[PDB]
């Protein structure tokens, strides 16, 4: 065992939370478009994969005795008797960007899934890790949890425990963007706008005043009114004002606009995605997005349960729409290599997401 | 079974409604070229696309006894007798974007729409859910109805229930943008 | 749409147990290109991958029920 | 923001003049009123002011541009990346990143292993994602090597990441 | 950084001047007020300033391109590495830098 893991326990005996603001977080969601389109982006993208339960590892593990048929239909099919695979997939996902760690709890036959708003890890003297509290009294163990966490920078030292949320980075943007906006739209309905100023040095009969000022307002307007010319007789003036405070000044799009890339580059989300262009930004951008954020998040996870089970366990798309190979470059490499004779058939049919033949010549190479 | 589902059931024992204003959503989808369009185009794509029925999972479910065939024609040609294919999932589908949830019943054959604008899911102690209750009075059950749920993050924490709504976030920018248009038409108006 | 209705598909297949995916197949708008098409499937039609048959499902066709459209010709 | 100044030389029942002042900037909006012409009777006059301080003069897009540009530089990650582009600048600025950034940082620690244990360590990615070769460039490249006679079927088996399949004729050179 | 100035030729009350600068400030504020109109009684003017030192005149841009190109010429890695850029700027540029440097 590690001679100084008391020291490293001591310095952080227990998890911290780092969604500082949750409230914050919600109304921000709720009522924050780019925020909603991009969490939902990040989260059903990361829900469309699916899992692949291979080779077996001959270590001693948590859980023992489970089949791979057993994991292909929890982690595939349906995890709970009650609950859906989507359902827990975009609650894990969700879990696991909103708040830096996600945790699954394993019964003796099914995963349930458990929040991470109310889960505390508890470190351990000796080994690693010595409870898991969620929120309190139940104090779960350890053999029945599976523990995903994002890499975290807290306070000075790095934690083995916690976990640093995304979506708090992007709390101030959404917070800057919003007063700005607000600003403009109240000084758009607080503006006055002016069109003539006559003065007098006398004191010319207030009722029959603001009867001029309805008479030439109306008459004056070229919408409804005919009338273009205005003689000043007794005295009165009228003075060249001009616009002090003027619209034209609250040039906020390049500030917006930088909030927005902003958002976009803290969750990962390409801008054309978001946008839309050419063919070649389509395709290129969509697979970057895909493998480069979303790969990762789940590797994490696949990690944890490979650890946890004992089974070989990796990301598997293959089926996701997006992700759709060109059909005929696809035809033109799988044809060359099985007439080549480095794959056969039935490999050839198995990548096509077809179901193997049994042929006799589709499992022997051809040449 | 979950040791703790108590506890998240005591967090949030009900379903919470996420369409904050639904008049407003109403008058804009009706009077906003730009929502109707869009909305039009989402729900419309969404019920063109077809479902195929294909390999049976050997597991126990909530209704049992359905062949291929039979679920095969509800979800493609005709699922009530009474009403279309096409109203069905324009239905499901526009419900699922205005609300963060849509439902859909299982009578004996065939599956009936509910909306989902009167719908409270209640929370279970033990095992998820107890009940759904439509509005008021029925309490329909658990084994006769489809649940859909968008990923939500309600207040703090996030829900197995509710789910949050698209539109929502549009009525925001509707109306900083409607009042810029009506200032604009009315400057020119009042100008002499 | 496709992870919109993919939600729907696996309430669906929990509810009742079938395995339900989200098939479009038949969408206008998603027409595939004639010519890329008819040169992919017959690639693999005449290397021996595919054979007629399923050539002619994915066509939007139907099967005919030939002897040397069920058999990889070679 | 100021959007009328009017002076007097005279002191003019400041309750009713509060009483004005809120009036007219009710009565002059166009977004609630209807007024357009304004009357000053009595001597009250119109200072024509300007504004001091704008919001124009704050250009800060080019120095915060600076400073992000900066910080993408110090951890080596190439703007694409972050940004986003075409076809042909997608890919070599992921190789880019990817081999100069990360690898020579796991190639101290392999050193560092090779020196521990003793057992030629070095980085080997082979499955990354992000590194997927091209599908047709990797089968040509691949199956002219194997038919010119220079590289065996097993050891293109092994480049594509399939698993040795134990027949005869893929054990020796065809040509 | 100024919005309004208004003088007068009379010494009024320092302590009241003071509550009406924080008044105004507060009231004509269109994010935190719905005021729009000032009157100005009593003889109280307003002087049109202007503002001397702006910050457009610090145009620092191409002068820290420039230190920031000298700094890479005189270590030798091409501005193009450092940046990023199409598959013709990255491959010859990783090639020169390498070997020439």
């Amino acid at each position: 065992l590690n001679p100084g893991q008391r020291i490293i326990r001591d310095m952080e005996p227990v998890s911290h939370r780092t969604n500082r603001k949750p409230f914050t977080t919600g109304q921000a969601y709720s009522k924050i478009e780019i925020l909603n389109r991009t969490a939902n982006m990040v989260i059903d993208s990361a829900a469309e994969c699916s899992y692949t339960v291979g080779d077996k590892y001959n270590i001693v593990t948590y859980a023992n005795g489970v089949k791979t048929k057993t994991l292909d239909t929890l982690l595939n099919v349906r995890p709970n008797p009650f609950m859906d695979i989507s359902t827990f997939r975009r609650l894990v996902v969700t879990d696991l960007l909103f708040e830096g760690c996600a945790y699954i709890y394993w019964d003796g036959t099914s995963l349930y899934h458990v929040p991470a708003a109310l889960m505390q890890v508890e470190a351990d003297a000796n080994k690693f890790i010595k409870k898991f509290i969620f929120n309190n009294q139940i104090n779960y163990r350890v053999d029945e949890i599976i523990f995903i966490k994002d890499n975290s920078y807290v306070c000075g030292t790095n934690s083995q425990i916690s976990g640093q949320s995304r979506v708090a980075t992007v709390i101030d943007s959404l917070e800057k963007r919003s007063k700005m906006l607000n600003f403009k739209e109240k000084f758009l309905d607080n503006g006055t706008v002016i069109g003539l100023i006559l003065e007098t040095d006398e004191i010319l009969n207030k009722k029959l005043r603001e009867r001029k000022q309805e008479e030439l307002q109306l008459d004056y307007n070229p919408s409804t009114g005919q009338s273009s010319v205005l003689i000043l007789d007794g005295g009165m003036k009228a003075k060249p004002y001009s616009q002090i405070s003027s619209f034209k000044d609250l040039d906020f799009k390049e500030d917006i606009e930088g909030f927005n890339k902003s958002i976009c580059l803290a969750f990962g989300v390409p801008q054309v995605l978001l946008d839309g262009g050419n063919n070649a930004n389509i395709r290129p951008n969509i697979e970057l997005f895909y493998y480069m954020t979303i790969i990762p998040m789940l590797n994490k996870l696949t990690s944890s349960l490979t650890f946890f089970f004992g089974y070989k366990i990796t990301p598997n798309t293959k089926e996701v729409a997006a992700l759709t190979p060109d059909k005929e470059a696809e035809a033109k490499h799988l044809t060359s290599l099985v007439n080549n004779g480095i794959i056969t058939g039935n490999e050839a049919r198995s990548e096509l997401n077809l179901e193997p033949l049994d042929d006799e010549q589709m499992n022997k190479i051809r040449i």
